[PDB]
């Protein structure tokens, strides 16, 4: 509080909100990206709540409450829900006077024009921000990162890509898409429970689910012989506690989950597994560089943050390139906050401090400025 | 760095510029000449890139980048992109100050009035030279050479000739022209493997075949029967990886391509073969000075680098010359920079240092001097 | 059914087939060129389908069914599903027993001759017909045209060219390759529905975008000057009903799709458009031809179909061409079915009856002949 | 058709076959002597060409034929291409029965008698001509002429010769010969031309540079001034259409192309200059009838059609001779034409028909009848 | 190098200089007489050339250069040329010091006296010699020969004499002059050899002229009759390999160039053969010394050298003379060297040392004195 000035830093995450001051090593706020209010409400006798604040008070309040999520499948779609997010993440969670700090903020790939143009309107008018940057997340990861070459896997919570980068361009016609992330997973560890005699189908129970998947789930060494060993599997069988106290068993649904990515075949998914879509894009690039995408594979998101990823990964990609190929698969330790990070190094470039945006900007060009020519 | 002094000696190459010290016994600095930057250039984070250096860096970034030579066909046709090489030679790779140093620059056959008068401007105003001569590159390689008398078959990158000399003048009537050379070959190779069902297109893929065809092409004993033996060929199945490690298997391409040089209607064209040239320029020379051409036939140029030629132009030309007549193929070992070597020989020549052409000089007839009544 | 007989015209294209009889007007069965069975196949209570047939069924079943091409870029893949095309096209189309009818098929540019000699084996082993021939396809589109000069562009499916002719020939030198064509529109449509917020990305919604830019997207009389009444156009913005019966807006995607045939680097393709391949085609021929290929530009193919593009590529010829040149560009009206006219009237050539292959040639210098000599 | 007859008036050129019915003025059939067919032939859908017709259709066929001239030099090397021409000839061109008329053929001087008697086997037992005649070509010019005394300059297509006269007689020893004539003339304004950075090598460009040739080039007053004044030209710098549409300026080369007609060492001729070789004929002939020769100079031949010819010969001969010398120069008008109207003058000679040769004077003493004691 | 002394004898041929020592039995010195450069010079690397030799270079540097006579015709013409040939003569041939020897010149018949006295000026002022003297080259051949009475048949290179002699006197108005000798048969034989399609044109080609004539020319023993058998000849066609490797054959010719002595008409020459010449000789001399002279006909010269030649003389004199008349020719050996010999025989005789002429002479009486009252 003072001269200088650093870079609200929000990543606008479709379940998660990550937001803090460029230049921390990560961010000082995460809280659930939802809006709920008491489904049932009942009236009483006072008040003393709040109505869709979700934030963190949701979760510990869970049971109570309904959830939306106004970035869903991470574009905004809801400006009044999204005004109330920034609003928790200024005055709440940050605890800061946002007309104060140029403020960086983070948007989904293939965000229309019209988007990051109503987000610059929100900043510049609602909060009165002095200044503000719309960054992509994929790009911030990028950034975190710090590999001019290589081909990255990046799972998060509603996509994972495969983007081959040389020489820090994302070459755009490599990139493949995906729609099964996290959420597909959480959403389906559900419904294989729900096959045993259990039910976990409220939105209580879908937190419980997440839970158990974060904790619990594991990748295969192979996943046929995996199956085959689930008969005299005894170590499967680990046990859960619910939060009413009764006590689950999960065993091969430990795996079964995420061999999804694998196969997304599991869902429903006609697409390619992670690994069909990895050579897929590399064989989308010229020949030339493929060594370099080979020896370079680095992992990113949530979702890629399972013990034995990196080795499968390596087995699976051994199998279909040529035998004389070099690879390496390499995966940063806290990946998830990757995207985070990414932004946190962009917005606190004093260097680059002119790419930030400006109330003076948008008054001459609109909002679109920070589309047209730059982020 | 006293007195004396050396003399720049710039092979401004079609494809490779050639450049080292006069007196050096071979060039210290080889690199491509081209002109390339990110065809697609996708920003990033951050820059620390060269815009348009080819060079060495180029090729080594294959895949990113574009190519252009400034002197595709051996005319040098752009003068910005020139003075980004000639820069590059000087500061970059020679890391010289080109104000110290006397500076030869070869230049291609047929070259404009116009065009040399350019080079010099160049040298001179952009580059503050001494002095600097301009030769002839063909010239510089008979001055390598040593041989006062023969006939010369000379094929290189872009143009293939047949000069005979007899005491030192290259009488200018028996001179025959081709285009067809190295560049072609490599092109003719791409076309003849996408025959395969292979897809060689690309600048990149260029690169890749330029290696094939110098690691893995030679001449046949005899086409007819080479293409017979094709059959049961175990032999010519060779393999060879490519970058992205895929191995693909050439066959009879390794001799097809190199057959356009004694046969160019492989690539459409009319003109008359390597050893039909040759037995036409004897032809347009006095009969009485053939024994000398014939048991004079000197080989000079990168094309004429592959295993077997001389022997294959030992039969051709016994088969065309009068039985009675002595003929003998000579090939210098390291050809390809004879034209280096020439102009090392002649720009290092104290004796002659006369030629060389001066700030004086270039002021008061301007360039056009280093072409009127000298080089 | 008598003496006398027809000739089996068979174009196995990328997305279609197209069969008939000789000497019909046009093909009398049409039909895509896939293979797919139930994705999903979850049994149910009988049978009564027919696993990957494709053909129509496939298309009007769409949702349930996967695709697989086995011709997907022009060369056959997959000998056992183009064996069931085979069947399928003689026995459910055009209900003809194959061992009354000599059968002329068509084959890509490039097709190894290997690939050729297996057709073979499969009409004769397998279907055991009479006889049979095989045709290059664009050169039965030469055929179906009928003139012996002037330069074509062709775009079809898979790939475009331009081939200059004079006096039937086509000069193999200057006719030039390019991968984009039909197939690359569509995707690139998909591509950038999906930047508006909508999802085309599923097989069956690769067919709805096929439908949306054959029936929607056009040409600009300029690139720069449409994208700038893009802003004002009230025009641009059609709807278009999609199958679940929600209504998409399509504005300037009508001609951002097809600017690719004039600018590759929208897809990424550092290629140059058809026009400056249609110069680089004629620059390569006898100066002397040009005024003919000038004046004689024909345009074939399915991707020719647009409107506006004869006026356009009169535009840009007549921007690269000598001021004093005549310039003609002339469209076939039903172009797309030039291929299997060729194919029509060559086959149904009773005086070139000889050049039809048999059964005692293959049985005698096997298939191959059918690629040896003749076609 | 009826009785008397004429007699057919073939006269056998280099580059051009002259032919008619004697008491014609001029000849009625002109077509180049050439021979082709396609060089890269590459089949097609049908036929309806003629192999090697050349004649007329080549020229207008340019770029797709190759070319010969069974009379490349004047003397005819290839009797079945001649037979070809002269079946061209009759019934293509005259559309006459050659059963029916007396035929009068021209040859080179210095014919071997072999080839005469070839020349006479051929029209009396492929064509069955009734009689013949072989006439020497530059006698033939010389009757059309009619002038008894005098020196003529006759430069044609292959060959220049200087012939003094003296009441009728060639003074065997007097005439002097050179190699130099129009062709060459063609060939080195393609090599001038190609000096300039264009590029003329082809068949089809050889025909455009002699165009070029024929209407552009003049001789200068002065070669030495003319080149003094081409500094300040801005006359020379025509412009010239090529076919292709390109516009080339031609300048100097105006000029220098036929000025080694006096100065042949610009072709590396040793030879001396047209003006040396009259004077040094005059001078081979008693001193007594110089003084008819010097008054007498008679141009003829297509080479001496240039505009200024007769100018520069009276001042070089003037500064030759001696002072008081009277000097005249005389250019008929259709010089060109001046060996076919001789060999009609003489053809169509009633009252020397007993010249004529005789299928009973082949038939007796073969043909060469036609070649001892007459012509 | 001593006292005493010799005479330099230096014989000035129009193609030949023969020189040496008086008193040696031959020349020890023999080489061209011609001037010549490079007609082409086209620079190099270097020089170590000599400008005009010719000598004996030229010849095996033959191609190259041109030629000069300044003795062409036998009269010096060019007196820069002549000090060049007398420099090598001595300095680079003979490799003396001219001061030191009294020097013998020869000159040709009707030499010019002021001709005479340039040359003595340059013998006293260019060379210092310590005295000359100046002998008509027929007449040191008669001193050779040693017989005083008989009439002498002198053919060499340039001129051919009759000369009657009668006790050592030449009656002057006996002798008659030819034009015709060598120099005259080689252009015939070239031209004659240029009438079978052959081409001798060039300097380079009148030396391989030369050559062949001087090996396989022969005189008839009758002309007609060989003419005659030249029909069934099968000895005539000898072959003569080219330089080039080429082989010719040659067979009339033979014996039709050196026919032209006899029959001067085939050159153009009116004059009479040299047998009616030696009967016209013979007829100007008194009657009563036609019997010495009929018996003592002494042929002498290079090109009375050829086989068969004495008695073909003997033959046509008996047709010519009385019938009674006894008839001898004599052909003294060595013939050609004759010229050389008799001045050897002068110039080293003691007894006549006196005749030499001496630098007082010169001084006192100029060089005249050399030809007034001497030699
Ligand atoms: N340790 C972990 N193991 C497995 N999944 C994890 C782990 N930590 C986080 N995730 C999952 O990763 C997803 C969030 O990843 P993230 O990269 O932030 O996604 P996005 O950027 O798409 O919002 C959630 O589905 C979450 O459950
Ligand atoms: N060992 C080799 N075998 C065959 N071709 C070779 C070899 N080395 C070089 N070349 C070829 O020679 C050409 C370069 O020859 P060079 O004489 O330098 O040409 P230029 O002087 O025309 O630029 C290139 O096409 C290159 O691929
Ligand atoms: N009217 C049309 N307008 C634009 N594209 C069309 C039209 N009709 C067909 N096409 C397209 O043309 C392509 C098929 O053309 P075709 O010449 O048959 O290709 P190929 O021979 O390469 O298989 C398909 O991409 C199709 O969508
Ligand atoms: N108007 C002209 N000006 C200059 N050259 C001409 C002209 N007309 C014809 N020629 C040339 O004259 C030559 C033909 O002359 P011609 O006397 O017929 O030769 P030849 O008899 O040796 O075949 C050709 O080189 C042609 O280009
Ligand atoms: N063996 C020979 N047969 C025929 N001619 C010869 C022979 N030897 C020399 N000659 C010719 O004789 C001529 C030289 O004779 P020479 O008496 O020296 O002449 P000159 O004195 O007139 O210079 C040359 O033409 C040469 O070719």
């Amino acid at each position: 509080d003072e001269d200088e000035t650093t870079a609200l830093v929000c990543d606008n995450g479709s379940g998660l909100v990550k937001a803090g001051f460029a230049g921390d090593d990560a961010p000082r706020a995460v809280f659930p990206s939802i809006v709920g209010r008491p489904r049932h409400q009942g009236v009483m006798v006072g008040m003393g709540q709040k109505d869709s604040y979700v934030g963190d008070e949701a979760q510990s309040k869970r049971g109570i409450l309904t959830l939306k999520y106004p970035i869903e499948h991470g574009i905004i779609t809801n400006w009044d829900d999204m005004e109330k997010i920034w609003h928790h993440t200024f005055y709440n969670e940050l605890r800061v006077a946002p007309e104060e700090h140029p403020t960086l903020l983070t948007e989904a790939p293939l965000n229309p024009k019209a988007n990051r143009e109503k987000m610059t309107q929100i900043m510049f008018e609602t909060f009165n921000v002095p200044a503000m940057y719309v960054a992509i997340q994929a790009v911030l990861s990028l950034y975190a990162s710090g590999r001019t070459t290589g081909i990255v896997l990046d799972s998060g919570d509603g996509v994972t890509h495969n983007v081959p980068i040389y020489e820090g361009y994302a070459l755009p016609h490599a990139i493949m898409r995906l729609d099964l992330a996290g959420r597909d997973l959480t959403d389906y560890l559900m419904k294989i429970l729900t096959e045993r005699g259990y039910s976990f189908v409220t939105t209580a129970e879908r937190e419980i689910v997440r839970d158990i998947k974060e904790k619990l789930c594991y990748v295969a060494l192979d996943f046929e012989n995996e199956m085959a060993t689930a008969a005299s599997s005894s170590s499967l069988e680990k046990s859960y506690e619910l939060p009413d106290g009764q006590v689950i068993t999960i065993g091969n649904e430990r795996f079964r989950c995420p061999e999804t990515l694998f196969q997304p075949s599991f869902i429903g998914m006609e697409s390619a597994g992670i690994h069909e879509t990895t050579y897929n894009s590399i064989m989308k690039c010229d020949i030339d560089i493929r060594k370099d995408l080979y020896a370079n594979n680095v992992m990113s998101g949530g979702t890629t943050m399972y013990p034995g990823i990196a080795d499968r990964m390596q087995k699976e990609i051994t199998a279909l390139a040529p035998s004389t190929m070099k690879i390496k698969i390499i995966a940063p330790p806290e990946r998830k906050y990757s995207v985070w990070i990414g932004g946190s190094i962009l917005a606190s470039l004093s260097t680059f401090q002119q790419m930030w945006i400006t109330k003076q900007e948008y008054d001459e060009a609109g909002p679109s400025i920070v589309h047209r020519k730059c982020f």
